[PDB]
């Protein structure tokens, strides 16, 4: 059972715009995803200091970067507090309407595209260098889902029977043709360290 839902007009909008607009400084995707994952990692943190049974689905915090060159695949897993499922419905659990306006009017007042993550809609750079995005999250409140778009205007939401995965949120990313360099071990190392040295959680950066 697998449902297709359109995007908000506003989102639609701020997809055509990252994937067509000409910006060279792609690499800040990573940066944005990382930051996400952290903030469902305070979240999940936050609530366990007053109920420490919200980590019964899992003790350990931390975000695992996985490539895998076989498939073109660029993997961002963290055991945050995860998504329910109107959760990921409603924009992945963004204010993504009033956030694009106001990245809009930011650009239009000399802003440049790796000022997204401000607005709340970072996780949308991902199609910088992806041409279809897998999401699968699970949320203490509800089941495992996979949200997936390869954006055009839609997205689909479905049960997940993979692997269940306690608690959390993967991103993966399906990398278009000339974004390979993405999955290199030393461009990795290269962008995490520039961008997420100081993040508050072990990244972990999978080999092959
Ligand atoms: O699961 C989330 C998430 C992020 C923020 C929040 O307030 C609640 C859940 C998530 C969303 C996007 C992403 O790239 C990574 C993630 O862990």
């Amino acid at each position: 059972e697998v449902e297709t839902f359109a995007f908000q007009a506003e989102i639609a909008q701020l997809m055509s715009l990252i994937i067509n607009t000409f910006y060279s400084n792609k690499e800040i995707f990573l940066r944005e995803l990382i930051s996400n994952s952290s903030d469902a990692l305070d979240k999940i943190r936050y609530e366990s200091l007053t109920d420490p049974s919200k980590l019964d689905s899992g003790k350990e915090l931390h975000i695992n970067l996985i490539p895998n060159k076989q498939d073109r695949t660029l993997t961002i897993v963290d055991t945050g507090i995860g998504m329910t499922k109107a959760d990921l419905i409603n924009n992945l659990g963004t204010i993504a309407k009033s956030g694009t306006k106001a990245f809009m009017e930011a650009l239009q007042a000399g802003a440049d595209i790796s000022m997204i993550g401000q607005f709340g809609v970072g996780f949308y750079s991902a199609y910088l260098v992806a041409e279809k995005v897998t999401v699968i999250t699970k949320h203490n409140d509800d089941e495992q889902y996979a949200w997936e778009s390869s954006a055009g205007g839609s997205f689909t939401v479905r049960t997940d029977t993979g692997e269940p995965m306690g608690r959390g949120t993967k991103v993966i990313l399906h990398l278009k043709e000339d974004q390979t360099e993405y999955l290199e071990e030393r461009r990795i190392k290269e962008i995490v360290k520039k961008h997420s040295q100081f993040i508050g959680y072990p990244i972990t950066l999978f080999v092959e």
